[PDB]
Order: structure tokens, then sequence, then C-alpha cells
């Protein structure tokens, strides 16, 4: 299936992203205990667990929707954290890896 093909390819890309050694900050929703005013500042939180559930719920009917959610993980991180923080550094490493996986899979809209 074109729908099941898309699902299979996204599932593979998302699982590879999640397994990456730089993914650890992004694995689950940001915890207030670690960032008490986070949710006062970041209006569209996103994380890889939430993406995994969205994928399982057949939300990602296009490349565009999947890219927007992963890209939001990164933009939240860079909005919130200084550039020389480990979080920012992880974001840019994981983004490079993400793009290489999108390209390796031939994913197009
Ligand atoms: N003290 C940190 C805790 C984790 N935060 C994040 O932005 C991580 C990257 C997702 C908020 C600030």
């Amino acid at each position: 299936r074109d729908p099941d093909q898309l699902y299979s390819t996204l599932k593979s890309i998302l699982q590879q992203v999640k397994s990456h050694q730089s993914a650890w900050p992004f694995m689950e929703p940001v915890k207030r205990t670690e960032a008490p005013g986070y949710y006062e500042v970041i209006r569209f939180p996103m994380d890889l667990k939430t993406m995994s559930e969205r994928l399982k719920n057949r939300y990602y009917v296009s490349k565009k929707l999947f890219m927007a959610d992963l890209q939001r993980v990164f933009t939240n991180c860079k909005e919130y954290n200084p550039p020389e923080s480990e979080y920012y550094k992880c974001a840019n490493i994981l983004e490079k890896f993400f793009f290489s996986k999108i390209k390796e899979a031939g994913l197009i809209d």
C-alpha cells in the first residue's frame, strides 16, 4: 500500500532517530520538574514519544506533517536553550542524522 508504505518508512526513520545517542533529551515530554517555566514559554511542545503515538494513530498521512513535528522538537529546543548547551548541540547532531535518513529513504511529499 502507498499508505502502508509511507507508514513503514516513517516508522523506520522515527525508530532510527529514537535510537540515536543524541536523542535522549527529546524522548518524552519535557518535565516541569526539569524546566519549571517551560510550558509558560513553549506553546507547541513536541517529543519523540508523542510522535510515536501520532504515528501509531495514523496521523502522519504525509511527509510534510511528519517533518513539521520533528522540526518542532528542534525549534523548541533552540528557542528554549542557549547554543552551547548540550541540548542545543544534541538537536543539531540529531537533525543532521534525521535529514540523512529522509534522503536515504527517498522520502518526498
Ligand atoms: N533544563 C532543560 C530540561 C530539558 N529542556 C529541553 O528543552 C530539552 C531539549 C528538550 C528544557 C531545559
